[PDB]
Parts: C-alpha cells; structure tokens; sequence
DNA sequence: TTGACTCTCTTAAGAGAGTCA
DNA sequence: TTGACTCTCTTAAGAGAGTCA
C-alpha cells in the first residue's frame, strides 16, 4: 500500500499540475443581494487536460500516477482528500464543488461530505443569505430561490384535508 | 384518457379511493423552532392497496383505469395533475411530495414541478425558518441542517485562491 | 509509465412498460 | 376487467475499471 509519504507526493502533484489550469474568474451570487468573486481553476475542454488527467465521461475525470510499477487511479476531484476518512455516519465521502463548477479542480473550491450534503447546497441561500453548513458555503447555490411549481396542492372533492 | 370529462372521472376515482386510504397523522418541524401536523393518506404497505393501484417498486405504484375498453396507466402520484402541462422549461414535470412521506397520496401533500425543484424540498429550512418555495413547503426539509462535512477546502502549497 | 479513449456503476428524488392469473 | 407481480429507465450530483500502443 502506498505510504502517507506517497500519499502526499501525489497530492503535490496534482496541485502542481491543476495549479497550471486555466484561472477564470466569476462573480457569483453570495446571498442577501451581495456579489463575489470566485477563481476556478478549469479543467480543459478536450485533451490534453494536463500531465496524469484523462476524462472517462462528459464531465468526469481521473487522475492516474504509477508508482512502483503499480498503476494508481483516483477520481480527479478526489485527490486532495486522499489522507481524509472515506465515509461518514456510514455513507461514502464524496467531492463536492462549493463552487458548483463541475470543471474547476481548485482544491479551496472543493469539500468531502456524503452525497445528500454535496446536493443539498445547490438549493443553500449562500454565506451571505442564511447558509447553515458547518463548512460555509462559498456562494449562493444555483438552484436556490421561489422555483418553477406548475401546481399546487389541490382537490377536486371534499376526501382530503391537510 | 382523451377527453377532459374521462381525465375528471379518472381523478375523481383516484380520489375516492386514495380518500379511504388509513390516515396517518405526522408531527413535523416547520422551522423557527415550531412543529405543525399533516395527516397523510397513506397506501398499504402490501396488496391489496386498493381499487386501480398496484406496486411497481418497493416504493413506486401505478393507477390503472380501462377505458373505451384500453387500460391506461400513470404513476399512482401524478393523477391529480393529469390536465396540468406535463414540462416546465424543457424539464419534466413531477410529483413531489411536501410531506416527504413516499406512501402518502393526499394530494394537499402534493406539486407538480421539475425534479430539481422537487429534490431541493429536502434541504428548504421549511415554512416557519425561511422558505422562499413560491408553492410553499408545508415542513422543513428532512435533510436541512449544518451537514457532517469530513473535510473542508485546503491545500497544501501555494498555487491557489478562493 | 503515460495518454486518450472505452465501458458500467451509485444515490435518492422521480418514471415507463410487460407477464401472468 | 382487475389484481399482483416482474423488469428497466431518468436526472444530476457523484464513482471504479479496461484497452491499446
Ligand atoms: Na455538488
Ligand atoms: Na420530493
Ligand atoms: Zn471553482
Ligand atoms: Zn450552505
Ligand atoms: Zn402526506
Ligand atoms: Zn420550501
């Protein structure tokens, strides 16, 4: 098994390697009508994606090093976590975006909480709006606000009652 | 089926029979520190559920109907908005439940909206913590809370900025 | 050892349709 | 006609593993 040592080396090298991306930046909604500015680091849009990274979906990618003539793959936002517990209240850890920017890999822009966390801050009112997550939102999530209901509650009859 | 007098007969009888359903009575938090109650009617845990219903999933169910001597089928939630659009945006509609209760089909526990505006129900602080759900929620979410994140953004060298 | 592709899977909110009696 | 089962699919947040040169 590779070492904590190892572990790190291949964390250096991916910050090394996404370090490199291209840096957008975006101003984004924080909540409460206020607006900040979030720098992404972006995964390139077709190959090359940079040195260890190749996509295995439309907006997946792995990171691949060989270590001792064993091959070593990670999913590519899950690298920065490598020395981190891998569940939690039993469920699996994932990479989740504060950023909600499926391409940057920024390490500052990412957490590693279950699934149903990750999800759920798509709809949080931001840090500036209410947000309650033990790690702070870094903005307003995308789908937050009144929502789209083509109908509500309703009946036709008398059988119901709320 | 086609005529709006044969889909008005259709929810009416999905709504005698979903009306003898068992009603259970659920206490539930509305945010701010307050708890409301939702009586939700309730399909059988097992066959029979009732007259048109049967299960297609551990909690999935469909009504059924013979009409002009053709069966007609729809999920055993969307009969109450048989005469709505089926799409909002370009997105499909769904039946969502405000009581986050599977088995209920009280349709005052029910909208029909997109499944991204569905799925953020379960993360909304509920109507007496700050929904802003233009159909409101009728109780905080079940997932609403601080998360149990394992591991905030970080880096290890100095190549990024938040 | 490395890049650039290929494939299928997980989850929890939701769906459609076929086989029998 | 009605009931009680069976199967796979959709979405958008996420994953692991194989092939070839
Ligand atoms: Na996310
Ligand atoms: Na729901
Ligand atoms: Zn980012
Ligand atoms: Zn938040
Ligand atoms: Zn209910
Ligand atoms: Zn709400």
């Amino acid at each position: 098994a590779l070492t904590n040592a190892q572990i790190l080396a291949v964390i250096d090298s991916w910050e090394e390697t996404v370090g490199q991306f291209p840096v957008i930046t975006h101003h984004v909604p924080l909540g409460g009508g206020l607006q900040g500015t979030l720098h992404c680091y972006e995964i390139p849009l077709a190959a090359p994606y940079g040195v260890g990274f190749a996509k295995n979906g439309p907006t997946r990618w792995q990171y691949k090093r060989t270590i001792n003539q064993v091959v070593h793959r990670w999913g590519s936002h899950t690298v920065p976590f490598l020395l981190e517990p891998d569940n939690i209240n039993g469920k699996t850890c994932t990479a989740s975006h504060l950023c909600h920017n499926t391409r940057c890999h920024n390490p500052l822009h990412l957490c590693w909480e279950s699934l149903d966390d990750n999800k759920g801050r798509n709809w949080c009112p931001g840090p500036n709006g209410g947000c309650v997550h033990a790690v702070v939102c870094l903005r307003q999530g995308p789908l937050y606000g009144p929502g789209a209901t083509v109908a509500g509650p309703q009946q036709r009859g008398s059988h119901f009652v709320v």
